[PDB]
């Protein structure tokens, strides 16, 4: 469609009960959301439905992970169809904790992307290097290897978002500084041009994942190829509001 | 001889949406449990709220898995508190599909047994040797190893029931006779005495998690040390009511 609609998704990780959640849902349901922005919220999985009942129709509910088949024997899992049945139109996949605390391989994240997309939930597929890789400067290969694999299982880019998360920027104000962010966002929108199509590159949202704070949010959203944000712990605090009102 | 209350929980797995599941909750509620028995249901994480809201309290809701901390940057995870906030009172932990499809390690399961139990939730903890180890003579080792580390994390054994999954028999091609299910309900009981206390062994339920249908349930509830069932797919059906009444 015309110009890349700004995206701010907030991942609440395994934080919160219904009282803290209920109250945060009150702050959000009453913050001014610009039509500038498309906001999605990942609640913890015991509360995707709670959250969807309570939240305003204008904040999309997102699940934090899902599995590869519609229904099966896999205790502890959720499927896309259940995410859809609860009312959440998105799923967060390939997020770093899955990958590096719980070992989700790229072939699992492929298989998930593909299945989620078959069901008609939007994915935020996550990619990003650790410190040993930025050190070796092999950022290029490990963001690009990663995007080959998500991209190989995307069949219709309309529904997917890419979130660059440099692993080190999770959890400390150790952020990729605005130029750091954009070296790699640009290099990756360019990889999508090389390899997919100009219309995918042109229209795909690449959002920034790492430590977005109410401080950092406007300098960051001024890079040409940073399309919005994946907000970790700041989305749980009221400054989240400010991050929705970032690039204008 | 005991006052071991018959336990029989149903693990729904990653199965169902709110139409079907609501329909089974319906059956399940017009059903009548015996006074000697304790029924628990295990919903897909997404529906632990939906299910507790529709189900009769004479049936307890249970989560199918939880993490070892109260709250954290564990995208994908739910914590004992999140479960308890939904009104659910049991976690199924150390289940084979986690331990084998999802790499859950023994140390990490025990750290969740200690922690789910710290939060006042009860725990059905699962153990079982795969085909290879049934055959290699090794049953013993694996099952003992596994109970051991659950036992190194249980302060109060009233809050736990042990479940033998004959993992060697499911999918494989081989099959467990009720008699051969019982001999490992005897070994594990005999482990509880020699290793912890007899005060535990005469008190802890040791429930079977093999193939239990309406047909097999009587021939297996008859065995001495088979205190109940963690039922798979038979549980998504009205047959569960026949399994519940297997001791009548």
């Amino acid at each position: 469609a015309p110009s890349r609609k700004f995206f701010v998704g907030g991942n609440w990780k395994m934080n919160g009960r219904k009282q803290s959640l209920g109250e945060l849902i009150g702050t959000l349901n009453a913050a001014k959301v610009p039509a500038d922005t498309e906001v999605v919220c990942a609640p913890p999985t015991a509360y995707i439905d709670f959250a969807r009942q309570k939240l305003d129709p204008k904040i999309a509910v997102a699940a934090q992970n899902c599995y590869k088949v519609t229904n099966g024997a896999f205790t502890g899992e959720i499927s896309p169809g259940m995410i859809k049945d609860c009312g959440a139109t998105w799923v967060v996949l390939g997020h770093s904790e899955r990958r590096h605390v719980f070992g989700e391989s790229d072939e699992l994240i492929g298989q998930k992307v593909a299945h989620a997309l078959a069901e008609g939930l939007g994915v935020i597929a996550c990619i990003g290097e650790k410190l040993d890789e930025r050190e070796a400067g092999i950022t290029e290969k490990v963001v690009f290897e990663q995007t080959k694999v998500i991209a190989d299982n995307v069949k219709d880019w309309s529904k997917v978002v890419l979130a660059y998360e440099p692993v080190w920027a999770i959890g400390t104000g150790k952020t990729a500084t605005p130029q750091q962010a954009q070296e790699v966002h640009e290099k990756l929108r360019g990889w999508l041009k090389s390899n997919v199509s100009d219309a995918v590159a042109q229209s795909t949202r690449i959002i920034y994942g790492g430590s977005v704070t109410g401080a950092t949010c406007k300098e960051l959203a001024s890079q040409p190829d940073v399309d919005g944000f994946l907000v970790g712990g700041a989305s749980l605090k009221p400054e989240f509001v400010d991050i929705i009102n970032a690039k204008q």
